[PDB]
């Protein structure tokens, strides 16, 4: 019992951090075979990243001037390409450490583990959520870019996310492995802002579900609701549409509580409703939208 | 900017993650050098956990009684001794992942990172603080006993907790690396209770600084206190006495952002007093005591 905000164990990604500094810049890098991967705005000085031309930039820029480095030793940068918004510098040798991986791209809604790190060095690891308006509100300073996100399916490191820029709102933007950015957004110091945010509804109510596996049942009801009548209630309340998909993915957590996902959805709503009334759900104060149902199910079960 | 409850990155630990086995218990272990550390209950059967005499019931086993494996590998047991609530099985291979590594006993109100495993492999981590009553609210199922709990300073893990039980109030009980205990817990399946938990006062100070720092401001009013009246209040909502050392530890905090500590204690008094009024701080809707002034500095300022 108890339910904690967990992250995947970080050592996979600890072995893949490396420091990349191009003149003035140091950021982090992902280390992969024979390739690291770093934001592209390494090469930029700050005049330049008010109205950057990243092709010309790149121009001005040759394989020794990105210094590449592991711990205390110096990798040999051989090759060095711009894909989208991250460059991949090509080195000479291969990570020794690199684990099995996959890039994938993160839907909004599904959660990813945050390894933060500065100059190459891991600081600390979260668990984040890509926000339905594609941030992601995680801790991140000068220096964090190139930081990673990403999800283990047993020994399998799927990364989804790479750290660029942090908005004037304090929010987090950045791009997938591929260097396409989540969002609108774009690797340039201009106003850029976040679209409205809403709750991933789905995550509610499996954390809801997590709630009453762990003996908080207070905010249960004898209500119920239809998808119709609970979404009237979501759109008021900024909530994403709860849909047949997302019954569906709660289907595993209404099966082990027995309780039916109308049910919860009706609780739910008389939450959203009425509030909280000073009372706590999993020692929130708020309802939490950060766990998946996979998030719970496998935290709730002891997915190793 | 941003502000999470971020643990240490996990790599040290998992690279120390074993997986104990004695007759039908199954429990992790955590190797260092030639010793796999483990809760000494993992001896006992159903029945004995009522009213187990460990002495006794460690005397029925031999070292070949003790399966230790390190992912795949059969360790071999040369020794077994216990030690207060924990088993020391001397191994013949030292761990060659073994990190820099020190035992420590933290105190109540300090946090620390708890990596969550399941018969020796690592599952997740998340960030935890010692309750003043000693407990840990914590996530963890059966299988989790062995995991541990441990903090990094640079290269140095000090391992600090070692997960025994779950009490039925579903907050979490166990030991330093040496079997102490923390509190006034035994390691035996008896009706326990946790004592008055209080909130750690001299943290949520620290993560209101961590507030202020991160632009979240009104909860700043223009009024001041003294230790003894903000101790009164305190008292009140059973939280814990502030002294000057917590005053103290807080210097840092109070000189990056220029606002003297009674004042902070006022805004706290003001917040307890009258509640948060449907407003947030970093996020949450209550006062967060789980992050100490160290734990706000450093990530406020980005320590690897
Ligand atoms: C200092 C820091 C803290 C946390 N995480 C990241 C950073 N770094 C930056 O944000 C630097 C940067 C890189 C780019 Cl590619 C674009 C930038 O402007 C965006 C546009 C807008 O809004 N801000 C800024
Ligand atoms: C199942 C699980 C889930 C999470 N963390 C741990 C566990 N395991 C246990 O708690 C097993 C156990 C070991 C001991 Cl040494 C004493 C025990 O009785 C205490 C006394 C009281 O209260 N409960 C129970």
């Amino acid at each position: 019992s108890g339910f904690r905000k967990m992250a995947f164990p970080s050592g996979k990604v600890e072995g893949c951090m490396v420091q990349v500094t191009c003149g003035t810049t140091t950021l982090n890098g992902l280390w992969l075979d024979d390739v690291v991967y770093c934001p592209r705005h390494v090469i930029c000085t700050s005049e330049d990243m008010l109205n950057p031309n990243y092709e010309d930039l790149l121009i001005r820029k040759s394989n020794h001037n990105f210094l590449v480095q592991a711990g205390n030793v110096q990798l040999r940068v051989i090759g060095h390409s711009m894909q989208n918004c991250v460059l991949k510098l090509k080195v000479d040798t291969a990570n020794p450490k690199t684990p099995k991986y996959k890039f994938v791209r993160i839907q909004p809604g599904q959660t990813f583990s945050v390894l933060a790190c500065y100059n190459g060095s891991p600081s600390g690891v979260y668990q984040c959520a890509m926000r339905p308006n594609f941030t992601i509100k995680g801790s991140f300073l000068n220096g964090s870019c190139g930081s990673v996100g990403f999800n283990i399916d047993y020994d399998c490191v799927s990364f989804c996310y790479m750290h660029h820029m942090e908005l004037p709102t304090g929010v987090h933007a950045g791009t997938d492995l591929e260097g396409n950015f989540y969002g609108p957004f774009v690797d340039r110091q201009t106003a850029q802002a976040a679209g409205t945010d809403t709750t991933i509804t789905v995550n509610v109510l499996a954390w809801l579900y997590a709630a009453v596996i762990n003996g908080d049942r207070w905010f249960l009801n004898r209500f119920t609701t239809t998808l119709n009548d609970f979404n009237l209630v979501a759109m008021k309340y900024n909530y994403e549409p709860l849909t047949q998909d997302h019954v569906d993915i709660l289907g595993p957590l209404s099966a082990q509580t027995g309780i039916a996902v109308l049910d919860m959805c009706a609780s739910l709503k008389e939450l959203l409703q009425n509030g909280m009334n000073g009372r706590t759900i999993l020692g929130s104060a708020l309802l939490e939208d950060e766990f998946t149902p996979f998030d719970v199910v496998r935290q709730c079960s002891g997915v190793t």
